[PDB]
DNA sequence: CGGGTTTTTGTCTGGCTTCACACTTGATTTGCATCACTGTTTAAGACAGGCCAGATC
């Protein structure tokens, strides 16, 4: 838990709350810049390489058959390691509008450390999920087969109850659960009675047949339910099946950042306990065979600027390494609009 | 429906009235133009060479 400040190059501005840090074979790629793709880099996808605590947002071209995707600000990203590739669902297009598209980042050519991505897209049929953001998609395995579970987060009002005096107001989606076949791209919605209230900005965890949902703001009543939910997914030869169970030991948190330090051993770094409760304590999710072992570490050393601020953002660079940001200083206006940090969970 | 009872007008010739109004000419006011003066750069973003540095045959 060694926090370290970071220096930043000339295109510092391209970082904004809600970005994404994908990870291909030990190297990290920034995605979801601020504003439509500028001409310097037409894809927004960057080499996010940090060396000597200095990061170089470098461009990266796509393949000759990819699909140039708009920079989304709160997508749902899972690491489909089954050819290694990532899945992108939902988000806020720079024009403040929700996307229902699913994208699949792969790497089709890498030579001289010049990566050539391949951002093909796949559309859905059947019980397609409403365009939304803040949710969490995760892949699950069973009987060799695999599926993608999706537990929705907030969204815009539907196209009928939506009025211009409240055109931007949001509402949590219905706590359904979606199963998605990436092969055919087929969706299947499931009602689960043990899940009642909407949930956004939660923290999902996939363990090879189950999904642990924990934390998450609840806009329907403006509380952070501290109850976590194990979803168990079975894949028969006909129709799949889902089950949910509440479990104790949960945490009331939202907008938390997850990563996998050791095998089946995760860390969860700051989110929020209240509308104004900057979270400090970190949480170790020591997985098991069927049980979740929540615990905490020694509240990694936070500097003064992190205590005297109000919000942050960030993600997981991939190898037990979290990247945080923090807004500048408005009274110390000679600030570069954002300060950044990387901290190693080791 | 067209004929008849209200409001509303024409209407009297006298004497009354206030006041606009003829007709200069300079001394004022009032309207509407001029006038002299002020601020004392860039900040993002596209494209192009060019130099260097590291890769490759």
């Amino acid at each position: 838990m060694s926090l370290q400040m970071v220096t930043v190059g000339h295109n510092i501005a391209l970082i904004q709350p809600g970005f994404s840090l994908m990870n291909f074979d030990g190297q990290v790629f920034f995605f979801g810049q601020k504003g439509w793709p500028k001409r310097s880099c037409p894809t927004g996808v960057f080499h996010f390489d940090i060396k000597q605590n200095h990061l170089k947002l470098k461009p990266a071209i796509f393949s000759k058959d990819s699909c140039y995707l708009p920079p989304l600000r709160y997508p749902a990203t899972c690491s489909y390691k089954g050819k290694h590739q990532y899945i992108i669902h939902g988000g806020k297009t720079p024009n403040n509008e929700l996307s229902d598209k699913i994208y699949i980042m792969s790497v089709a050519c890498k030579n001289n450390k010049k990566v050539t991505f391949r951002c093909t897209e796949k559309d859905l049929v059947g019980d397609v999920p409403e365009p939304r953001y803040g949710h969490s998609i995760d892949v699950v395995y069973s009987r060799g087969k695999s599926m993608g579970v999706l537990f929705g987060g907030r969204s815009y009002m539907p196209s009928t109850q939506r009025t211009t005096e409240k055109w931007n107001s949001v509402a949590d989606c219905l706590p359904h659960v979606f199963l998605i076949d990436f092969e055919f791209g087929c969706a299947t919605s499931y009602i689960l009675p043990e899940l009642q209230d909407g949930l956004s900005f939660h923290v999902s965890i996939a363990r090879n047949d189950t999904v642990y949902i924990l934390g998450g703001h609840s806009l329907a009543s403006n509380i952070r339910p501290a109850n976590l939910y194990r979803i168990r997914v079975d894949l028969p030869l006909g129709t799949p099946a889902v089950n949910c169970t509440v479990l104790p030991g949960g945490i009331s948190v939202s907008s938390a950042i997850l990563t996998q330090t050791n095998n089946d051993e995760f860390v969860i770094v700051g989110g929020y306990q209240l509308e104004n409760q900057k979270r400090m304590v970190c949480s170790l999710v020591s997985l098991g065979d069927n049980t979740i072992e929540i615990s905490e570490m020694e509240t990694p050393d936070w500097t003064s600027d992190i205590k005297h601020s109000k919000i942050w953002f960030g993600s997981n660079m991939g190898n037990g390494t979290i990247f945080l940001g923090i807004p500048g200083d408005n009274k110390q206006a000679m600030s570069e609009a954002f300060y950044f940090y990387t901290l190693r969970c080791s």
